[PDB]
């Protein structure tokens, strides 16, 4: 019965809303997360959700992971976060019903969408700058909040759908999760002084964040092309940054570079991100400047 809190509050797992097993629906599968399956279902106009499965088979360790996960999401309240519609917890496979991002993962959105031959003007920089700036809100929000994300990557970011008026949110807090109760750290994402004395602070969000913007304006590439982890260790502790992506504006890159500041108390907070990505918003040597033809 492990105890949660953030914002000063503390719930349990009493305080989860749970749905009763016979009215949620399972369409189709999604893919799988962190945890097993998600699925699409509906909550009974039935509501649409997302639903996160807990293998049957696990240990108590998954179990108690799943709750934590559970309790998170649950408290936040921000639109830049996905929402928790509530739990069913009593039954067997357990679930955690989401909001639905019928436009799924950012870093396979920006794949899939790059323009190319048969959809020359698929995306343009506004559409990234939209994507950056909800991504900084909902991190602000996280902020003002004394919460640490530690994995803010393209991966865990979800679209609402896929046209125009996508919105971009938050969707996975695995890292927190494990965290509050190696070659699986994201590495690549991470700060100088998170890998080496494992020190974590806002400012590790903000690094992270940086490197997220560079996998938007990149349309999706992994970063730091051709090196490993280890390589990338020793290329960021030296004082090494990536170049800028493909065609990206000065003034964008130059946040990234201030994200990536070595010193933690030299990059920005979010609130000085949001300001400078509304900056480039406007530009309109910026928001003119055409992405990058993917041949097909
Ligand atoms: C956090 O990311 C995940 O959990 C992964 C990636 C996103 C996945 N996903 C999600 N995930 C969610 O909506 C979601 C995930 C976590 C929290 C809240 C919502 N929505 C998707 C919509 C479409 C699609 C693409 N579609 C899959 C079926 C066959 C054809 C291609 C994938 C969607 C779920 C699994």
């Amino acid at each position: 019965n492990p105890n949660y809190s953030f914002a000063g509050k503390t719930s349990s797992i009493s305080d989860l809303k749970e749905v009763p097993r016979k009215n949620i629906t399972l369409i189709r599968g999604l893919g799988h997360g962190a945890f097993g399956e998600v699925y699409e279902g509906q909550v009974s106009s039935p509501l649409q959700v997302a639903v996160k499965t807990l293998p049957e088979v696990c240990s108590e360790q998954d179990e108690l992971d799943f709750l934590m996960e559970a309790l998170i999401i649950s408290k936040f309240n921000h639109q830049n976060i996905v929402r928790c519609i509530g739990v069913s917890l009593q039954s067997l496979p357990r679930f955690i019903l989401l909001e639905l991002m019928a436009g799924g993962d950012l870093k396979s959105f920006l794949r899939e969408t790059r323009p190319r031959p048969s959809q020359p003007s698929s995306l343009a920089m506004l559409d990234l700058l939209h994507v950056a700036r909800d991504i900084a809100c909902g991190c602000q929000y996280l902020e003002e909040n004394h919460f640490i994300h530690r994995d803010i990557a393209a991966r865990n970011c979800l679209l609402t759908c896929p046209g125009p008026g996508r919105v971009a949110k938050i969707g996975d807090f695995g890292m927190a999760r494990d965290i509050y109760r190696c070659a699986m750290l994201p590495v690549k994402w991470m700060p100088p002084e998170a890998f080496m004395e494992g020190i974590f602070t806002s400012k590790t969000d903000t690094w992270s964040f940086g490197v997220l913007l560079w996998e938007i304006f990149s349309l999706g590439y992994m970063p730091y092309p051709s090196k490993s982890n280890q390589e990338v260790l020793e290329f960021v502790t030296s004082g090494g940054r990536m170049d800028p992506p493909k065609n990206c504006p000065g003034p964008v890159y130059r946040i990234m570079t201030q994200c990536w500041q070595h010193q933690p108390e030299d990059r920005p907070n979010f609130a000085i991100i949001l300001e400078r990505i509304e900056y480039c918003t406007q530009d309109p040597d910026v928001i003119n400047t055409a992405l990058p033809i993917e041949y097909g």
